């Protein structure tokens, strides 16, 4: 197991201290400082790796405790960052994100209030170092964790999060299934400095012993509350998989590939009844605004092959995603929308155009997209092309794809390969959008390259030990 | 050493037979047939792998001999595919390419005559299976070979070409330096079914014992003729590195990174004299049209960092590339133009716009471009993004980049990784351009995926054994 120091030679973990004016709380916003030679100034980069060498049985420091306690004592009807933003309040979370992004706190407040950025930050996830997702900010990367072929210990489970974030993952989704979902998710949350998302229909399905037909709103509702209480920061909910959209998939090549979308479709077809998450959307909003769980409105009809890209079914769901987004905003619930999928490069622009218009610029969250189907074993590359392109056009969060996509479960090498490919795509998108100061990273490395400061070049890279070993 | 059968289980090498009407010569155009299950028709793909299990000491069959002999007996003032095309003649080479691309022979003739496509096919490379490079055809991939840290045997040298083409390389460049350049290039040419390019200034530099100041037109001229006699199909010549463009690089971050560009710049600065390849362009054309060597007009001022992308120096050279292209066409010499380099995604469109206009749609040949500098060790990915994008916009030949770029020499794993990444980029570009029948490949694999025909899925992929091993 490599340490932070072994993964990033010449780097130190640092914190920028700022004071939240309104409360007097002192925030310590993390960054990584790369120490350089030859009189070059040290280079400061973003850091999601979190506190190091913390005993998993104890869990991370509850850094947000005093923030949450103060807001509870003041009293408030809703607990979401959007609610606070619309009241004109700059929270600790907003100031923390502003500092982390090197932007103005008012700008962060504005973006959150208008629904164009979200800060996934359940009040029960006290261990979280706040981060922001939105087109006006750095492009972010999500990594998924789940069941290992063999049951994991607590150290092994937590290491999945520590490993993905070491390489740059900005959020995690815990997609675990099986008999120990609650317990392992507790281990993850108490030991995660990054936001943690889930797809709650997975656990609800397990509560009814794998029988989709026995799902209903009530067991879904109970599952949502259970997960919110633990601290889950966002829920993927496929509320746009409407009964009347299911037949639109009949002429597809790969059908419905989304697991959550498949579950909802099966239930809807069994009873010829409308999607129960859609029907109970308002009730879901009531849950979310007591905790601040952000809603990641799923795309259950995402295309699973190039043939199916941008079809009638996909865009029918996108339209409903927009409706659900505006409805959530009425109750001050933070929203992002999930997107494709497999999409060839010439069809990527249409995806962004329609999402920006139909969903009122809510942040977009894509899986890739994969730009070709021909290379299983290399879908981190086929999708990095798509992710970089759709990111350049405004996509705010990129769900990673590993070389094992379509084939099997990812090992640690696979996870690292996936995160690195996605950090490349995300930064290439930052450059393409001319995001402030993004090119400074490239310039520092290229300067080291020109001047034969090899150690500096390696230290500045996304994966220093690979560069160093390849050179040696 | 894996065989063709081990690299591509369920595939066979086949040939499509067509008759060249004018001569009566029978052509056998190669393809790979993937045999599928469940009543699916076999899927036919492009194949550059060439004849298998041929003794390197004997060399490949001289398949073009009767074509070249007949044209010599008829008599002709020039020997280039462009000259023949402008005379209204459809050659064996044109018919072979048309068959290989599933397009009309007249269309191929038209594209070559107008300078919008080239068929690199030196009359002395009799072993060559003809292929075409141009925006209207499949996007092609070049792989580079050169010196191993330790001197190679003939089998070892030839294996570099056999390996790169097995994975899909469409052309090779032999970039060897040192004391045995002529001999090893002979081994390569007599054993290569794909076009082979060189950068002749490298060998000319070796003839003057590594002293750039002792280069001149005369030793360059001798080097060109030597290489043309062996069968080299195209020459990279940096004739656009003009004396007055050198100072335009003074404010760059990484300066002149092209090795050939650096050599010419050093010579020009030493004497304050104009580039001797530029000055003797007409004389170079006289050489090329007796053999049909295509000219790949170099970009010696290509940008070597994101900071330097699309600068005044780069575009000054591009303008001259256009002048040299039109001049070559006057003498019926086939031309492509070389391009960047390191270019961030938002600057890619300008590159294609200017090249298409200033160089009269001559085929473009890029190295990537790399879309970010931050990930040495992964520049096959940073550049695959750029290559796919610039390919989608019309770039005809993509020079590959391996994970060892900027770091060291590529081993066989590195070469394979590079070729696969570039076949992905090239095919993603084919899809983006809506190239006829390109999506059929994706559709076949995705159909196998939907139907759980695992072996078929693997057999249809770019790298079947990786997919199969990852699944198992
Ligand atoms: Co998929
Ligand atoms: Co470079």
């Amino acid at each position: 197991i490599p340490s932070f120091e072994e993964c990033f030679p010449k780097s130190t973990k640092e914190h920028k201290e700022v004071v939240h004016e309104e409360s007097g709380h002192v925030l310590k916003v993390p960054f990584r400082r790369v120490h350089l030679s030859g009189g070059e100034p040290a280079f400061d980069n973003y850091d999601t790796s979190g506190p190091q060498n913390v005993n998993a049985h104890i869990g991370l420091a509850k850094l947000r405790k005093e923030w949450i306690d103060r807001r509870e004592k003041l009293g408030t009807p809703r607990y979401t960052q959007m609610y606070y933003a619309k009241q004109g309040i700059i929270t600790e979370e907003m100031l923390y994100c502003a500092t982390r992004e090197k932007l103005d706190p008012e700008f962060v407040r504005s973006e959150v209030a208008r629904g164009r950025a979200i800060i996934p930050s359940n009040k029960k996830h006290l261990e979280l170092e706040p981060m922001i997702v939105g087109r006006k900010f750095l492009v972010k990367v999500n990594a998924n964790i789940g069941n290992s072929a063999v049951a994991s210990s607590i150290e092994e489970e937590v290491y999945k999060v520590q490993w993905a974030t070491m390489w740059g993952a900005d959020t995690i989704m815990d997609l675990s299934t099986g008999r120990h979902i609650h317990e392992t998710r507790e281990w993850i949350l108490r030991n995660s400095a990054v936001p943690v998302g889930t797809v709650p229909i997975y656990q609800a399905l397990e509560k009814v012993d794998g029988i989709a037909e026995n799902l209903n709103w009530e067991v879904f509702r109970e599952t949502l509350i259970e997960q919110a209480e633990q601290g889950v920061d966002y829920f993927t909910i496929h509320a746009g998989v409407l009964l009347r959209y299911i037949p639109l998939t009949a002429k597809r090549l790969t059908g419905i590939v989304s697991r959550g979308g498949s579950i909802h479709a099966k239930w809807c077809l069994a009873y010829h009844k409308e999607n129960f998450a859609y029907e109970h959307w308002d009730d879901i909003l009531d849950i979310c605004n007591q905790y601040d769980v952000a809603l990641s409105i799923g795309d259950g009809l995402r295309p699973g092959s190039i043939y199916d890209a941008n079809d009638t079914a996909q865009f029918a769901e996108l339209l409903t995603q927009g409706e659900l987004t505006r409805r959530a905003w009425e109750k001050d619930v933070q929203v992002m929308n999930e997107g494709p999928g497999h999409v060839p490069m010439h069809k990527i622009p249409e995806n962004m155009q329609k999402q920006l218009e139909w969903c009122n610029e809510a942040p977009f969250y894509t899986l890739g997209p994969l730009t070709t189907d021909i290379a299983p074993g290399y879908d981190h590359i086929t999708s990095a092309i798509g992710a970089a392109n759709i990111g350049a056009l405004g996509t705010a969060l990129l769900c990673y794809v590993t070389p094992k996509e379509h084939l099997g479960l990812p090992n640690r090498d696979d996870v690292k390969a996936g995160v690195i490919a996605y950090k490349i795509a995300a930064h290439a998108a930052d450059l393409a959008k001319q995001h402030p100061h993004a090119q400074a990273w490239d310039d520092a490395l290229s300067k080291a390259r020109f001047e034969f400061r090899w150690m500096d070049q390696f230290a500045l890279s996304l994966d220093p030990m690979t560069a160093m070993s390849f050179h040696d």
